[PDB]
């Protein structure tokens, strides 16, 4: 009873953390806290190894919080688990500036592994975090040398389980038999709407069994021992694990197994009868020393982490070679990078440049994974020597996707989060629509994935309207710590790929074409590392032609025409409006100098060119279904188009 | 032996239109047709009541071919079964005008229901599609007067049945009982990467079973004895079918079974093997009469049609005013709607004053079907009067998609593409991101979805970034034919509803509050009907501040504070980008005066505010997890910062 009374203890300071955080902000989720605190006890007291004094140990164990809205069970369980998450930021739930934010964020909270809050975000990224771990075992362990030896857990809503990138993520898990990867469904029956079953009666452990998963019911999240047993049955399981565990939203209160339990304070009353209810004689954010001192995880975060860094040493003396690459990997320190482009000698679309860019980085990049969501002939993404990842071969550094954009940018998302690993994945640029809040998570997380979009335009021809972007290009660059580069050429292309590794702070978006394209001058194209540069100067500018992309070479060809009028312009290659906007503002004035007239040309959306040009040449309209170059050239992409937007400013 | 032999002359055709105008094009996807022929010929020839002399009867089962690549397998069907597709449209395939584009289009090509190509789009539009059929029939069938009564049938690759989407859909059309929905599965085994079992080895009919559909087998889809059986099979059960059926990408060629089938003309040694293999003796785009009069729909269509059009005026002799509804519904002409807005007394939320817009006018609009994605609560878009649907009351004019944004969006498509019904459904104005391909496929087919997103930016407060907008205003606008409405307040919210409902040419998102604003005057608030308007004017302008939203409060503070110093500038409020650029230039200019500074303000990303003004004060970062008004103080949204920003112009 001292053991089950301390258990008791413990989990009720996480109830009553979560209920008076969020009574006193008067903002938040209290329900599921109040039902899953006995699992976060048991995750971050008893199954997990972690170290709350360094949150970064590359070899802990990770919790994703997919169910970010119940926020206040993780700062619970952080705080009385010794992480530096003190008592007055619970005091400070959802308030400017605090380490506790309403949905948790990855960088501004110890201890948080994903920035979560968009349903099916944390379950589907934790499907990265668990392949990084499973393919850096099969990388760098030994015999007598288990350096990489971790699981991945998640707890996940009923909403996480509706949104199809879970479903997407879970196919993808399933195949590739990823075992240490360990979710928890709350099973409370209860969604914002009310009842579930409004909206959700599915068999989920029928349809996760269809996809090669493991299924485990626990009956009562409160019954510590059914969910040790289940634990241990997921480790010994070969196959991705869902354990459902059935709770009571609200859990304790009078708003128990009700919607009003979900997104809004208990208030006094109910705050006054949980205690009576449960037990809890304790005023708000009081909890007893005995739990503080039965929940510090200090000393045995010290211990694990130690004996990791006495199993490192014997691995540097065995293997030195494999230990200073897996320790320059896991600092995420890039080796040095070529500075020569590969040779190109005819003109190229800059999907092959792409994909002959990669054959250069990649043998010098072993950290480099390449996928594509079911286009790899097409995206130009395996590199030259990568092979296949697969249950069979986990050194495989290629990964297929298959259809599944979304669940794509959330694993290579968490690939990029685990530490080892750098990550791109490939489609054309109209289907980043497929995958537009991975993108957006890996920018707010400022996760340097590498996003390649092929396709980019109406020049990828017959496929017509439903594959032809428009509003892609400007619909990203509108989004914050997303850099977007557009390479003109082959040459280009190169420079792009140094900038997208180089960026640590977000991700990069590399957009790029089916139609082969002309070569610039390496030597000019050099000039994509400043963001925008001038490729083709004149005498006495009267003019500039600012162009991205493909349409360089319609703005060089619309320079001949103006210049056998006898009229100047000189042409911009702008590849990337966020790298130009950082530079110095001597630098952006010497490239688009104050005075004079400037036309743009992209085949994209026109909206935002204002803040470059005076006259646009683009396209704010859908598609059609027509080859190269026709298409492009009826739907207004002619040199003679540009030269008489130019002439209509002079 | 000649019923058989006619049945593999009519199957050939098909495979050879397919085969033939892909060669010609030089451009499409001759393997999924050359599989799937057999089905087609068996719906469009035996299972589907259809008119080729009128694809606009409304009791006409639908057929929409999700896996959209395999265009030419729908194209040969509708030009053999006597729709008008000439055989120089097939000669046209892919080309520049022609009525045969790359992927189906609707209201391009006679008989194509919905546009597709991108994967997973046209099985979950369906749902909307047979929901539709279910609720009309349930609202308008008597007893001896069935007036609605057809099937939805779907062609689904692989690639449907990988994308998030589909999942979504199927879970919500089990949950929904949607009977007469049948999908068939081209199971051939093969994707663009290669083998299916490079990605995707789940058990999809056990998924399926798991969303609480039938599941059915055909191991051979060249037996048409098993497809009818499979068909009558799914007809008798009172849950949608999905109907696995195996089939050789390719089948007959020397690329059989290959991925080299997919996406590439069989090229002209591949042809002329696939000739001999199958014994066609025809040149290319040359059918036997003998076929043509097999296959020829044309009578069968005109009887079924007369037949429906028989029981239409018996029901106008039993049913006087349904009737009139049904054909005013099916026609999409509006009922007369109220002139005045709801009388508002208090700052209140636009999301709140959309509810109350909704009260106001769900009543006149028995058409109108509402829905959220597991935010009823919080989007208010349950007009009081509306019921929930359900398998049991099929009546309810209210659904819960629950977390389904993107199945929501393809579902309130599907609706809006029957006929009879007008959609929306809300979700915060961040989650578009999870359905963006539906938003534009919505834009592309000209599909008046209405589309409510609500929490609109940085003012929502607490639940943070991964809940605030940024990028969202700008990356809506810049999609073609999208109307974004951001009205002002609970008055322009009013007419807002009024503009989105009389749009038929397109979708329109109305984006709304969470936090309270003040009311402006019921008349002035009209001028949202032009677009932009000047809200407050002053004597003599010396500048302009133009606002959106909640920002337009702050403009009139910000006008106020500059008055108190001297400064006198206009206040224009910019509901819409879209509606104000479709007004004559001289409006326009009444409202921006060339010569006047103009200052814009929108708690939104600031690129494309460069069309409108010379400064912009604006949000270019992600947001923050703190309370309303703070946040959007701290932020920089003061009428000290917009003054000074006017200030630092003047
Ligand atoms: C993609 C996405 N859509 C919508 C929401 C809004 N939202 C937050 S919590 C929630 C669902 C709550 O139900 P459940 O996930 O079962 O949570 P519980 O209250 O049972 O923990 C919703 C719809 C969201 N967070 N993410
Ligand atoms: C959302 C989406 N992503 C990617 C594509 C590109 N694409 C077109 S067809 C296809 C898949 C082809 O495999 P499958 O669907 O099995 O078709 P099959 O060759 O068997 O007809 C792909 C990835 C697409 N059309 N839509
Ligand atoms: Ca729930
Ligand atoms: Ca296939």
């Amino acid at each position: 009873k001292e053991t089950r009374d301390l258990e008791t203890l413990s989990v009720n300071a996480i109830r009553f953390l979560a209920i008076d955080a969020v009574e006193k902000a008067r903002s938040g989720h209290p329900g599921m806290p109040m039902g899953m605190a006995p699992l976060a006890y048991l995750l971050f007291r008893e199954v997990m190894r972690h170290n709350p004094l360094d949150p970064d140990w590359p070899d802990r164990d990770r919790f994703v919080l997919s169910a970010g809205h119940g926020s206040m069970l993780l700062y619970a369980v952080l705080h009385l688990t010794g992480y530096d998450l003190p008592l007055e930021e619970l005091k400070s739930f959802r308030q400017w500036g605090s380490k506790t934010p309403g949905h948790p964020e990855r960088g501004h909270t110890p201890g948080v592994e994903v920035t979560t809050g968009p349903l099916g975000q944390g379950i589907s990224t934790a499907v990265g975090l668990a392949l990084a771990e499973r393919k850096l075992a099969a990388e760098f362990n030994r015999p007598g040398h288990v350096v990489v030896d971790h699981y991945t857990y998640v707890l996940a809503s009923d909403g996480d389980l509706m949104e199809g990138v879970s479903g997407e993520a879970a196919s993808l898990a399933g195949h590739w038999g990823l075992s240490k990867l360990i979710v928890f469904w709350d099973d409370n029956r209860i969604s914002i709407d009310g009842p579930t079953d409004l909206a959700f009666t599915e068999d989920v452990l029928a349809r996760y069994r269809a996809y090669g998963w493991q299924t485990l019911r626990v009956e009562d999240v409160n019954d510590l021992e059914a969910l040790r047993k289940a634990i241990k049955l997921a480790k010994l399981d070969e196959r991705p694990t869902l354990i459902a565990v059935r709770s009571h939203i609200g859990f304790g209160s009078p708003k128990q197994d009700s919607a009003k339990a979900h997104g809004e304070p208990l208030g006094p009353e109910a705050v006054e009868a949980t205690r009576r209810n449960l037990g809890w004689p304790y005023p708000p954010f009081v909890v007893p020393e005995e739990v503080y001192r039965h929940m510090d995880m200090r000393e045995k975060g010290r211990a694990w982490q130690e004996a990791w860094e006495k199993a490192l040493e014997a691995y540097a003396r065995a293997y030195p070679d494999l230990h200073q690459e897996l320790m320059r990997r896991l600092r995420g320190e890039l080796p040095p990078l070529p500075e020569e482009p590969p040779s190109f000698d005819k003109p190229i679309a800059t999907r092959a440049a792409s994909g002959r860019a990669l054959n250069l980085l990649a043998p010098r990049l072993p950290e480099l994974l390449g996928g594509s969501a079911d286009l790899t002939p097409s995206n130009n993404t395996k590199a030259e020597g990568m092979e296949d990842f697969s249950r069979a071969n986990p050194l495989g550094r290629y990964l297929h996707f298959g259809v599944r954009e979304h669940a794509m940018g959330a694993i290579l998302n968490g690939l990029n989060l685990h530490g080892g690993y750098r990550a791109y994945g490939g489609t054309f640029l109209v289907f980043s629509d497929y995958m537009r809040p991975a993108i957006r998570l890996a920018a707010l997380m400022g996760v340097p994935t590498v996003f390649v979009f092929t396709h980019d335009s109406i020049a990828l021809g017959e496929d017509g309207p439903t594959h032809q972007p428009v509003e892609h290009l400007m619909s990203l660059r509108a989004m914050p710590n997303l850099f977007v580069i557009r390479p003109a050429d082959a040459y280009e292309t190169f420079y792009a790929w140094l900038v997208a590794l180089r960026r640590k702070e977000g991700p990069t978006a590399l957009v790029l074409t089916r139609q082969a394209v002309p070569l610039l001058s390496p030597e000019k194209a050099r000039g994509l590392l400043r963001g925008g540069y001038v490729l083709e100067d004149v005498e006495e500018p009267q003019g500039v032609l600012v162009a991205t992309g493909s349409e360089v070479h319609l703005a060089l060809r619309a320079q001949a025409l103006l210049r056998e009028k006898g009229v100047r312009v000189r042409v911009v290659s702008l590849p990337s409006f966020e790298l130009f906007a950082a530079q110095p503002e001597a630098y952006r004035k010497e490239v688009l100098p104050p005075g004079l007239p400037v036309v743009a040309v992209e085949a994209g959306a026109s909206l935002g060119w204002e803040r470059y040009a005076h006259k646009v040449v683009a396209l704010d309209r859908f598609g059609a279904s027509a080859p190269y170059p026709e298409v492009y050239e009826r739907l207004g992409f002619t040199p003679e188009r540009v030269a008489e937007a130019f002439l209509s400013l002079v």
